């Protein structure tokens, strides 16, 4: 009797520290409108001295949750897509769903830069149809605790913050999620990465500090791929649907650049007009930048049923994927 | 049309260094037979220097497509549990899917410690179900690069190992998966731990070595919280399957610790003689240990239609969960 999920809720939260571009232009040696030129971005906020992801991912739940109105008995899973948690070890989203009080549901972290909202809201989505329960998708990140602050093509770019989506099943088909693709092409892995961390080159004392921080090794090459993922995942998804561009009430990509999302609209004839844009408050913060989004345009507009929304998405791996949602 | 998906095609891999127990009783001033008595573990595998995480997974993946015999271009999804990937960035989910030529399938890395097989297997299940797609699940962990070497309670269990499952859709109802419980408590979340490296301490030059390898604060704590959630799992999708433990064909439990496993066992009703056991050979490798035994199992004795699969895990989070499977 659960034919479709819903997006019940909305939230999203970031840190308090606001940095603008003059203060990493200064840092950088460059002239001033260099960022905003070249990305769009005006400002973003970064996380400060203790600030947690999970606790930067409770505001945009606890937010989305009560948006929602659902009793937190309700949830039965808890997806925390993240590339930065608290620890190695164990992941956040068993602490996220504790901090919420969430005492009947699961909880695991999604790994997938960004793509991983997507990736999340997919499986979510499955989820809910599967087994007629409600599941809290959480995208956060605290990317500037990995900034390397020398390398300018990130530095200017990535930021921290939390989004949150209440998934709750619906017994009425044609509506929900109405097509997905999700793509990945592991030929791009080294364009964006980490040299140390993980298990191919452990943490050891006497390392070089660099080695912890994100390096983008091309920037060109990630935006001609990033924009090619997103073209072509939407592109089938829309198919997939029957839909046209001109169907889509709202397109919210993953705010990568503002010039991809350019590069993206044009590709796909989509008016920048429908285009939720958020990058020039909250730069770039991975996963976390579409359901960040859904809660700005749903808070300035509320999502009125019938509507049509088009997520899409491509991340470090590489990774992609598209979402055609009709509230 | 797809209404359930089925197990096609098992594999698993492990590294090649062999590890007794007398190596590590030695290391720690322990007298002979002290780890069999107390957790059951003879030998273990751990990795040895270039070894990769991605690797080891690609082994056991290729198994299993070629154990399924099923064509590279229907793998639609690859859904890698591990707590070690190659890199903090990207996934390692990405490059497996690459290096085994899937070049239609996403990917994305869950971390679930563990408990992350169940979750990757019920959201497999639910991707299965809902396109008709099929999707390649593997877990692998190379924890033998966080195990602090002193600390008795975890250098004595873990291990390296990768297990996988090609889970392909089937028309047909009452098989497959049955009933799943997935669970998670935070209260127990700092009782399993590595300090250093998420976004609360990230990693810096001179840092303390031991912040960057695993810890068990309390090792009786964990046992008794691992039971709990195993036993109430297992019993609540029982239930939900209309099944006694005594309709069981093999039970297939997290490998954590022979003891526990057999607690799990006892409180259950459940016969040693029905339980899969490999951790005498192959240890504690956390998420890979259940996939790990499936193909195991299904090598000594294939699993025959109509068999009745119970997987429980617990793990770091708190987390764990229960799957019901009929082959
Ligand atoms: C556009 C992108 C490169 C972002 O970086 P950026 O803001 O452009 O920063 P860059 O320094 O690389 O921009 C180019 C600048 O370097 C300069 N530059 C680089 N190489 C140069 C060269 N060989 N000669 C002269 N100038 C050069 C450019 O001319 C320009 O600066 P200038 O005009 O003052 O000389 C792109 O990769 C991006 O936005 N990626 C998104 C991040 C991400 O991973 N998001 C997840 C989804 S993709
Ligand atoms: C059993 C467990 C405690 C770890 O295994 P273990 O080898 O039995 O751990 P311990 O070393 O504490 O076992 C008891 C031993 O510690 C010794 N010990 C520890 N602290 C001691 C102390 N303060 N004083 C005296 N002895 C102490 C005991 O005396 C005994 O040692 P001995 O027989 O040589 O004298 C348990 O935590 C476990 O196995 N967890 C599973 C690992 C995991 O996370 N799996 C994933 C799913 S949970």
């Amino acid at each position: 009797q659960t034919r479709s999920s819903r997006m019940a809720g909305f939230g999203h939260a970031v840190p308090a520290r606001c940095v603008d571009n003059a203060e990493i232009e200064a840092s950088l040696g460059l002239e001033a409108g260099w960022i905003e030129r070249r990305t769009g971005i005006r400002s973003r906020y970064w996380a400060e001295a203790g600030d947690t992801l999970s606790g930067l991912a409770e505001r945009a739940g606890r937010m989305a949750l009560e948006d929602a109105k659902i009793n937190a008995d309700d949830i039965a899973l808890t997806l925390l897509a993240t590339s930065t948690p608290d620890h190695l070890l164990p992941p956040s989203a068993p602490l996220l769903a504790h901090r919420l009080g969430l005492t009947r549901s699961g909880a695991i972290d999604l790994a997938g830069a960004c793509s991983g909202f997507l990736y999340a809201l997919t499986l979510a989505d499955g989820f809910v149809r599967t087994y007629g329960r409600a599941v809290l998708v959480v995208a956060a990140n605290i990317l500037s605790r990995r900034i390397n602050p020398a390398e300018r093509a990130s530095a200017v770019l990535f930021a921290d913050a939390a989004g949150a989506v209440v998934l709750t099943p619906c017994p009425e088909v044609k509506r929900g999620v109405l097509s997905a693709d999700l793509v990945a092409d592991g030929s791009g892995y080294d364009l964006i990465q980490i040299a140390a961390g993980g298990s191919s080159q452990p943490f050891s004392a006497g390392m070089i500090a660099e080695d912890a921080l994100m390096t983008m090794r091309d920037g060109r090459e990630v935006f001609s791929r990033a924009v090619a993922l997103m073209t072509n995942t939407s592109q089938r998804v829309l198919h997939e649907a029957e839909l046209t561009a001109a169907d889509i009430s709202r397109f919210v990509p993953h705010q990568a650049n503002a010039r991809m999302s350019d590069a993206v609209c044009g590709n796909l004839g989509i008016e920048r007009e429908k285009t939720v844009r958020t990058i020039g408050s909250f730069g770039n913060s991975s996963a976390a930048t579409i359901p960040l989004s859904l809660s700005i345009t749903n808070a300035e507009r509320p999502l009125a049923g019938g509507e049509t929304l088009l997520l899409t998405a491509a991340g470090a791996g590489m990774t992609g994927g598209a979402v055609v949602y009709r509230v």
